[PDB]
């Protein structure tokens, strides 16, 4: 059940993401899944950065569900399940700005 | 300014209305924004009611001067975006309501 899984944050708004992933004790890499409030049936994958310009900042990646069943950010792999997809991205960031390295506390 | 409440970064035009338009929120709710069209200027939508068309959001666009200031209008300028937002969260000045909460 997606409620209870760790890096899942339900209807949390963009905003509060943002709150919640800039933050001095999150590595480049800290993220967290939620339900995109700007395109229903769409999740959103928020991970932290840092760049030596701009500081911490946050990159928001949409995720697609395909109506047959899967999960995409891009047309180079698709998933079968959300929980797949944070995995893969925690091994390979793909085009993603980092990694996936720690779960958003 | 990346870490300013307010401050929503990147977003379009269409994001914006989507994050502001919430009939559960103030009138006078907002958030300063990039804008698309114009480079190097911000935006400030903010959402507003009328009877007739109800339920809206207004987009003022804010210029940058040269020397380093922003402006909505010829009344004020300020030194600062944040000198700015508190400004009319205290006075309307042409808009269509005083900025009441930061867009959720």
């Amino acid at each position: 059940s997606i409620q209870a899984e760790e890096w899942y944050f339900g209807k949390i708004t963009r905003r509060e993401s943002e709150r919640l992933l800039l933050n001095a004790e999150n590595p480049r890499g800290t993220f967290l899944v939620r339900e995109s409030e700007t395109t229903k049936g769409a999740y959103c994958l928020s991970v932290s950065d840092f760049d030596n310009a701009k500081g911490l900042n946050v990159k928001h990646y949409k995720i697609r569900k395909l109506d047959s069943g899967g999960f995409y950010i891009t047309s180079r792999t698709q998933f079968n399940s959300l929980q797949q997809l944070v995995a893969y991205y925690s091994k390979h960031a793909d085009g993603l700005c980092h990694r996936l390295t720690t779960v958003c506390p």
